[PDB]
């Protein structure tokens, strides 16, 4: 559509208008240069002899310096307004995208999300700038050369611009008719091409059944047919150009025939014919851009509209408003049934799993589904389709989402470190609340003090991407140190890295043991040791808890856990 | 590259040379039109004489008629040239692929085989035509304008032509340097965009840790960073334009200054300088196309190389020179091992299957592995990789290809009909051998003559595509009619569809029975009736003939046939 959000661009409009003035001045310079062509021919030339001729190079080079500075300030100011709107738009996009849930980030768009952040975000400003500079400067050009025509030609310019629509409609209708004829022959050329297709398709039957001379003769016939068809359509397309050239030729022949002196015309001709013709041919392309600017503006505002739909999409529904300072209660599921958005099959039927306070619950039965979502529910990345998860005597969703969400800590195989100092990384979002000595102590009991000590600057070294790129195991240590500093009452572990590293498994296991010494813990590890240490074991084949209790009892009762014990070895 | 294809265009050298003289005449017409401004400017308007300005426009329109006829004969003659090159190329190509074995048609390229026959075949001729018109026409243009301003000025011409290379090297070096600048700033811009990429790659950690307030601050920082990078990359790219325009202006100013600074130029008159300026400006384009002629020629001859490698390929293996009039001998496999070319898995292991003369044998397999291609071995569509098949006590490879294909007749549910008459289709490439009365007599016992009897014009009506579009079952009926007339000693039935068409299934089955009533016949079939009628049953699951014997014998012994009997019902 045409609706736009002016207040996005409004505070910087000053830059826009100065850009605008520069553009018209630039256009004026070109117009002035075209005007400067006129005295160079008649007055500033062999009228008498070498007469002056020395105003021309200084004035043209000065005009060209003028055009240069105008282009410079135009580019600088249009870059200013475009970059500022890009800044504001991307800032608001992040602000209103973080609040939005993972429902978009569920592999819906990750590679093209970068298209969203940079490509179209720059493209909308680029297209708006292109349209604005084209409307202002081409329009200034049309006005300039029109006033030059009127000043230099009160008669010839009028008959010329009256003739212009006639020649344009003539060449347009001729081109349309010849293009229609070309399409008519395209149908028939496509037909004989399909005949040739039908011919070759039956290769096998051609070889097995008899000879091939009839095939060659027939293909000779159809080749001649399509050759004559190519003759006809090439002839039509070619003979389109000398006819439109002839129509323009008649238009031109009429323009100079107007110079056949009446009382109306030829009083003032001079050498002005060249400058007016130059004005016309230089007017040819600004009109083309003047008709393309509408398409450019529509494309730009269409990208704007798509980005607006990405923007104004609803955030996470923060209906809950019950604030909690500390979560000393136990985690319990109440027949929770979940359906994965975008997938017909439900991910999880009703489940009544209870995790008592200060206990370790390991989900051995990852099954084909994997059941990472079961931990995600406490994080509320995905909303609860049915059932409730009671928390200290109240529903999880009833609680203020920030309040509950800060209380839970997640550690997995992969943890995206931020491109800041390692000290910032451990105390991200809590730099003011926590202390540097507290971070140092957290690294101390994390049993990864060696890794942080190995850093060249240590506590304040940049750790994220475009840096040292620490090992995935080291990333796990950093995340667990984050968790220990947080002291989150709720703990959840994925622990997909069942592989044993260069003795970092020992330190990582010690870190898990220390973290789970207190506070609730629901772990999704493949580590049989974690199952042994775990107080309670659950397993789900995507439907329900198949086995419940201590792993020895689930080994005694066959069920499904026994097979997991066999494949665990 | 190139070095060939000249003998093909040799007989059309008359077309080449008439087109060339037409093109150079067109270039001379353009040069004359550019020259026509000098009488118009120096004398047409500036001078008090009036008859001169009405002298020239009739010459303008006449020159443009000349341009029109030259363009028309150019297009027509070069169309003759190109159409003939494509004619000869298509004919030689398809005559070659007649001989090229079926192994090439593996479905390696069938959709783009149409590209080979029309698209690239037209591209070679179109590129040759483009190079021929461009080199001759634009070269005549360079020669024409070079002679032109030399004739009109011995001084301004040389001074323009010596500064021109200086302008080109200056703008080239400036553009290249600023382009290298733009490239490295693009790299730095890419760095910050990758920073943004890792920022929003995962917000899940940002969500759970609730660092909403800090992520926006840091994104604002990096957004300002890439805004400044955009400022720098734009400023450089923008300021590249007025600088190169300034160097061009310096050249223009030098030309104007030297036009009358020394007393050597002297007589530039008034309009002649306009002729030189316009000549240079209109020479800029043909030089640009002169640059691209080499790229166009190499593209065309590369398409020619791709076209030629089809031509420069071995035909089907036709080492055999032994001829058979009627192959009354039996057909028998002896440990024949075959593999599909391009497939690593061995398709066919050794088989010792014997098909006695007169008697017919059957093979049924739902998987289709090896069943389809076992037929092709008798037809020698694909050469046997190892082993021998004895026709009349001699190998198939020993026998001549055409002789062997004459003896054997193929029938299948999918038979590509030809775009010729029904009479031509039944006797294809044999209408000279067999009489028209013989064709209708052949149709008589086929018991599918009913459709051709009710047909609009009887036996002579076109039947293939772009025509009647006969039904699939009736296409199979024409396939059977092809077989009765030949009375081939060897018969191979496919019967893949096994479709029960109401009242046409019975006629088709009866015709098949009559056709296979005599002569050696191998029948692939899922029909239990055809299986029962076969004298011997041999079933293959891509490994070996598993069960040999009658259907009752293959049912008493379980093997695999007892399994197929479950879905045969």
């Amino acid at each position: 559509t045409f609706r736009r959000l002016w207040p996005t661009i409004a505070p910087f409009k000053a830059g826009l208008i100065v850009a605008g003035v520069a553009l018209i001045l630039n256009a004026a310079s070109d117009t002035f240069m075209l005007s400067l062509l006129k005295p160079l021919l008649d007055d500033g030339f062999g009228k008498t002899d070498r007469s002056v001729l020395v105003w021309m190079p200084l004035v043209v080079i000065g005009l060209m310096i003028l055009r240069g500075i105008t282009s410079y300030v135009s580019s600088y100011c249009i870059s200013w307004v475009s970059g500022k709107v890009v800044m504001t738009m991307r800032r608001r996009l992040f602000g209103h995208m973080m609040g939005m849930p993972v429902s978009f980030f569920d592999k819906q768009s990750t590679g093209t999300l970068l298209s969203r952040i940079t490509y179209d975000s720059e493209q909308v400003a680029s297209s708006s700038s292109g349209a604005l500079i084209t409307v202002v400067r081409e329009g200034a050009s049309i006005i300039g050369l029109f006033i030059m025509m009127f000043y230099y030609s009160w008669q010839l310019s009028i008959i010329l611009i009256v003739l212009a629509p006639i020649v344009s409609i003539a060449i347009r209708v001729v081109s349309k008719r010849f293009r229609n004829i070309s399409k008519n022959m395209q149908n028939t050329m496509g037909q004989v091409t399909t005949s040739a297709e039908q011919m070759l398709k039956g290769h096998k039957e051609v070889l097995i059944f008899g000879g091939q001379e009839v095939e060659t003769k027939r293909f000779d016939k159809v080749s001649n047919r399509m050759r004559l068809q190519g003759m006809k359509m090439v002839s039509a397309s070619s003979i389109s150009d000398p006819i439109i050239q002839l129509i323009a030729s008649l238009a031109l022949a009429f323009v100079l025939y107007a110079a056949s002196f009446p009382s109306v015309m030829d009083s003032l001709t001079a050498g002005t014919i060249t400058v007016v013709f130059s004005s016309m041919i230089a007017l040819m392309r600004p009109l083309k851009s003047l008709t393309n600017v509408n398409a450019q503006f529509q494309r730009g505002m269409a990208a704007c509209q798509t980005l607006f739909t990405i923007l104004d999409s609803e955030q996470e529904k923060d209906e809950g408003k019950r604030v909690i300072e500390r979560a000393t209660g136990d985690v319990e599921f109440r027949n929770v049934t979940f359906t994965y958005p975008g997938r017909d099959v439900p991910a999880l039927r009703n489940i009544n799993l209870k995790i008592p306070a200060g206990k370790t619950v390991a989900l051995v039965g990852r099954s084909g589904s994997g059941k990472s979502t079961i931990a995600s529910l406490i994080t509320r990345f995905y909303d609860i389709d049915e059932g409730e998860i009671l928390m200290d005597g109240h529903d999880l969703r009833e609680y203020t989402l920030a309040s509950l969400r800060n209380q839970v800590a997640l550690v997995s195989q992969n943890v995206h470190l931020f491109n800041d100092t390692v000290a910032n990384n451990i105390a991200y979002a809590r730099t003011e609340q926590y202390s540097r000595e507290q971070i140092e102590e957290a690294a101390r009991m994390a049993y990864a003090m060696d890794f942080i000590n190995k850093m060249d600057n240590g506590l304040d070294t940049v750790i994220g991407e475009n840096g040292v790129l620490l090992s995935g195991g080291q990333r796990q240590r950093i995340a667990i140190a984050r968790a220990l500093l947080r002291d989150s009452p709720i703990l959840i572990l994925d622990e997909a890295t069942s592989a044993l590293d260069t003795e970092s498994e020992r330190a990582i296991q010690a870190a898990l043991d220390e973290l789970q010494k207190n506070r609730t813990s629901l772990v999704i590890a493949h580590r049989l040791s974690t199952i042994e240490k775990a107080d309670e074991i659950v397993v789900v084949e995507d439907g329900v808890i198949v086995e419940r209790g201590t792993h020895n009892d689930l080994l005694e009762h066959r069920g499904v856990y026994a097979q997991l014990h066999k494949m665990q070895f």
